[PDB]
C-alpha cells in the first residue's frame, strides 16, 4: 500500500465531498438564479449563461383519462433515438410499441461536416422504418399525429414550435442553431413520402416525463403523491416543473392575462439546470472539472451543473484524476490507452465500480478498467480507484438533489394538505441503474433545508413510462 | 360552536401522543421480550402472555428460481377466505389465479354454538368451488398439493404441522384451541371427494409475505433491498423475521445441531407481536383501550398491542370515544346506533375521515357517519371527530414502527455492504389502504433508535403478492 499514492487519492476524495453547509448554500443560491431566469432577458438566448427558465406552453396535467387513437412519437436523445407508436386506452392506461437505435457516430464528430438536413433526415427514414415494420397497412394513408421530443434547449414559442438554443451533450451540428426543430423534421419527412405524418407537438423529454406520470399514475396513487417534478439523470440532466403564471414573467403580459382568462394556472418550465451556476459562483470546482469544461467538452462555458452530474462526463472525470496521478509519477498507466482517448472511460464503466467487493480482488473493477482501455490494475491500485469513483458518484448524487430540493421550496410543494406527499419522475440511466446513486440523493435531500421530514414526503419514482406517452399526449390535444 | 367540547377533544388528543422517548422505550423493551420469548416456556402456551415468538420451523428463503407445476393454496384471514392456484414459473415470475371470499358472519357469533367442522367443512366447499372454475377438468384426478396459510397463533411442530394456541380477532370456536389445523382442514377435504388434495405445509400469513417476496424480487432490486421482514397490517397485526438458530434456545437443542450441521444459520420466528407487553407494563393505555380488552373483544388479556394497531379495532375506539363524550353531555348523539353496538365503526370508517377536507365541509365524514350508523353531525363537530380519528391512526403509526425498529436493532440487519438496504414486506388493508398510515410508520422509524438514517436504509414495501405465493413455495418443496 503506496503511502505517497494513498494520502494523494485521500486528499482528492476530500475534495469531492459536499456538506450540509454547500447544500444549504446551492439550494437558496437556485432559487435566486431561479427567479432571475424567469425575468425577460434581453440578450442573446444562445449566450446567456443563466439559468434558462424556458417556459413549454404546457398549462395542463393529464387527467388519465385522456383517450384516442395511435399517435406518433420521436425521441432524439443524447445518444440514442427512439421513434414509437402510443395508443392511449384511458384509464392510466396505454400500449406502445418502440424502436430503438443509437444515434451514428457521425453526428457527435466534427471531421466531416455535418448539417441539419443530414441529422433529420435520417430520423424521417428511421421513422419510414418504423412504419414500415409496427403499421406496413396505414403508412402512407393514415393522417398521423407526432410529438417531437427533443431532449436540448430550445426557444419554445408554443406548443409545435421552437428554435434550438444550443446543443448540449455530443451534439456540436452549427446550422440548427436559431432554427425551428419542428419543421426542419417536417421538411425531411414530407420529402420521403411521409407528408401525412404531421409533427404537431414539440417537448422536452423533462416535460414528457412530467406529463407521463401524471396519466399514468393511478388515482390513489396521485391522489397520494401529486408528480411535481419531471427530470432527467441520464446521458445528460435536467428537469421540469409547474409554475405560477403570475411568476412567468418572460411572458407577454397579454397572452398571460388570456391563458389566466381562460382558466389556466401555471405553466410548465425547462428549467435547463444542467446550466445552474456556469459562472461557477459556487459550485464546487476541481482541476479536472475545469479540464472537461474547457477542452473535452462540446459546449465551454455551459452546463458546468450537469458536467458534474450527468453520465456523460462522470468516467471522463475519473480518466483526468488517473492521468494527474500518472503525470505526478504516482500511479503507472501501463500500456493503457487513457491518454488522447477523451471519454474511453464511461459512467458504465464506473458502476461496476461502484459496488465491487473486496472478496472478489475487485475483479469486476478490474475486468472493466481493462475492457475500456487495456489499464491493468493491481488489488491496491483498484482499492483506491473505487474511492474514487464512490467520490465522484457521490458528489454527482448530491448535487443532484440541490435543483430538486430548490424547487420544492420555492413552490412550497411539501407543505400543501394532511399526509401529503410529492413524487418526482426520475428517468435516465444513472438513477435508474446507477448503484446507490438514488439513496445518495435522498441523503442529500434529507441535509438540504427540507430536512429528512422532507425527504420522506418525496418519492423519487422511476418512470420508466417514458417521454413518448408525453409526446403522444401533447399530439392527441393538438389538431392534425 | 361549543368551547368545552373542543377543550375536552384537544386533552383527548394527546393521550394519543407518542413521544420519541417512548418509541425509543417500547423497541429497547420489545428487545427484551423477544430475547426472552425465545427461551424454554416455563407454563401452558395456550396462556403464556409473554412475546410468542414462535418458531416456524422455515430455514430457506426462496432464490426466486424455484419451478414446478401448479400448486394449490388456501389462505384464512381475520375477515376473508381465499383459495388460489399457483404456478411458480421460476426467474422471479408466477401465475396466480384466485377467488376472494369473506367469512361468513355465522363463524364469529357464539349466540349459536360453532364448532371447527362447520369451519372447515365450509373452507372445503370453498375448494371444491375454486377447482370447479378454475380447473374444471381435472378437479378430481390430479394429485394436488395445497399450502395451508392460517393467519392464527400455531404450536408449529413442523413446515406441515402446528396446533392452535388460541383464537384471535372475532374467531372464538372453542373446540378448534389444542387441535392440528392441517388435519381439520384435510379430514372435511376428503368428507366432499377432495381427497386426492393434501394439505403439505401450514404457514403464517408473515412468514407466508416473507417467502414471497424473496422469491419475487428481481436479482438486481434484491441485491439492493434484502427483504428481512414479512408483516401484516390488516385486520390484525404481526411480524416475522430470521433469527439465528444459537439464539433460539426454545428449540431443541439436538434438533438445531441437525439443523446447523445441514448448513442452516437461521429459522423464521412468528413474533406474534400483536402480544407485544400483554401486561401493558409501557404500551400507551386509554380507558377507551379497556373498554375493548376486556368487554369488546374476543380474547381478553391476550393481543393488547394489536388492539391498538389493527384495522379490527380502530374504529372500535373511536366508538368509545363519542360513548364517553356523550355521557359528559358533551357530543349529542342524536338518534345513531352507536351504544350496544360494536365494532359499528369500521377503520374503512375512519378511512374516509383522515384526509377528509374542510373545504368541502368534510362531506365524505357526514356521509361515513351516517352510513355507519346513522350519526347525523355538524360541522364544527365533524372538524372535531377527525381531530380524533387522526390523534388514533397516528399512534397505531407510531406503534406499528416499535416492533419493526427492534428486529432490525437485535437482527443488526442494517451492517451491510456499501448501497446495502433492507426491505419490509407489508400486506394488510390498513398499511396498504389507510391514508398516510405508512407515512406515519415511517416517522416512527425515524424517531427510533435507527435515526433517519435508518429509515432511508429501510423500505416499507406494499406486498400484494400474498401468502398464497408464500404457501405454494413451502408446497413446491413438500412431498405430496
Ligand atoms: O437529456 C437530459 C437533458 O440534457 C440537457 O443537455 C438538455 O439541455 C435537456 O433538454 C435534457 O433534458
Ligand atoms: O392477520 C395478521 C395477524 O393477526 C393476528 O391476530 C394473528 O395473531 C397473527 O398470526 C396474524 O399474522
Amino acid at each position: 500500500s503506496d503511502p505517497k499514492l494513498t494520502k494523494a487519492v485521500d486528499s482528492i476524495c476530500d475534495q469531492f465531498i459536499v456538506t450540509k453547509s454547500k447544500i444549504s448554500q446551492l439550494t437558496e443560491y437556485f432559487i435566486d438564479c431561479m427567479e432571475k431566469g424567469l425575468e425577460p432577458c434581453e440578450s442573446d438566448i444562445s449566450q446567456n449563461k443563466g439559468l434558462p427558465m424556458i417556459p413549454t406552453f404546457v398549462t395542463d396535467k393529464p387527467s388519465g383519462q385522456e383517450h384516442g387513437v395511435t399517435m406518433l412519437a420521436a425521441d432524439l436523445g443524447g445518444t440514442n433515438f427512439r421513434v414509437c407508436s402510443v395508443e392511449l386506452l384511458g384509464n392510466h392506461e396505454f400500449k406502445i410499441e418502440q424502436e430503438k437505435s443509437k444515434i451514428p457516430t457521425f453526428f457527435f464528430q466534427d471531421d466531416h461536416h455535418v448539417t441539419s438536413k443530414d441529422l433529420f433526415q435520417h430520423m424521417a427514414l428511421i421513422t419510414h422504418q418504423f412504419l414500415t415494420k409496427h403499421h406496413k397497412d396505414v403508412i402512407q394513408d393514415y393522417k398521423w399525429k407526432m410529438g417531437f421530443t427533443f431532449s436540448y434547449p430550445v426557444d419554445q414559442t408554443s406548443l409545435s414550435s421552437g428554435k434550438l438554443i444550443r446543443w448540449t451533450k455530443g451534439f456540436k451540428i452549427g446550422d440548427t442553431v436559431g432554427q425551428d426543430v419542428v419543421q426542419l423534421f417536417q421538411q425531411e419527412l414530407n420529402d420521403i413520402g411521409l407528408s401525412n405524418v404531421h409533427v404537431v407537438a414539440l417537448t422536452n423529454d423533462t416535460t414528457g416525463t412530467l406529463l407521463a406520470r401524471c396519466y399514468a399514475s393511478s388515482d390513489a396513487a396521485r391522489a397520494i403523491n401529486e408528480p411535481v417534478i419531471g427530470c432527467i439523470f441520464g446521458t445528460g440532466t435536467n428537469g421540469c416543473y409547474m409554475e405560477k403564471l403570475e411568476n412567468i414573467h418572460k411572458l407577454d403580459p397579454a397572452s398571460r392575462e388570456e391563458l389566466l382568462s381562460q382558466g389556466k394556472t401555471h405553466m410548465c418550465i425547462n428549467t435547463e439546470w444542467g446550466s445552474f451556476d456556469n459562472e461557477l459562483n459556487h459550485l464546487p470546482t476541481t482541476s479536472y472539472d475545469i479540464k472537461i469544461d474547457q477542452q473535452f467538452s462540446t459546449n465551454p462555458g455551459f452546463h458546468l451543473f450537469e458536467k458534474r452530474v450527468s453520465g456523460l462526463y462522470l468516467g471522463e472525470i475519473l480518466r483526468n484524476i488517473l492521468l494527474d496521478l500518472e503525470k505526478q509519477e504516482l500511479f503507472d498507466l501501463k500500456e493503457s490507452v487513457l491518454k488522447n482517448n477523451p471519454f474511453i472511460l464511461t459512467t458504465e464503466t464506473l458502476s461496476h465500480i461502484e459496488i465491487d467487493t473486496v472478496e472478489n480482488d475487485l475483479q469486476d473493477t478490474r475486468d472493466a478498467l481493462l475492457k475500456a482501455a487495456d489499464l491493468e490494475t493491481t488489488f491496491e491500485e483498484r482499492v483506491l480507484i473505487q474511492k474514487l469513483v464512490r467520490a465522484i458518484s457521490r458528489r454527482a448524487a448530491f448535487l443532484a438533489a440541490v435543483p430538486i430540493a430548490a424547487i420544492l421550496i420555492k413552490t412550497n410543494a411539501l407543505n400543501q394538505s394532511y399526509h401529503c406527499q410529492v413524487e418526482v419522475g426520475c428517468d435516465g440511466s444513472v438513477v435508474e441503474h446507477y448503484p446507490g446513486f438514488r439513496s445518495m440523493m435522498r441523503h442529500a435531500l434529507a441535509l438540504s433545508p427540507i430536512g429528512p421530514e422532507g425527504e420522506r414526503d418525496v418519492h423519487l419514482r422511476i418512470s420508466k413510462d417514458g417521454s413518448g406517452v408525453g409526446a403522444a399526449l401533447c399530439a392527441l390535444h393538438a389538431n392534425y
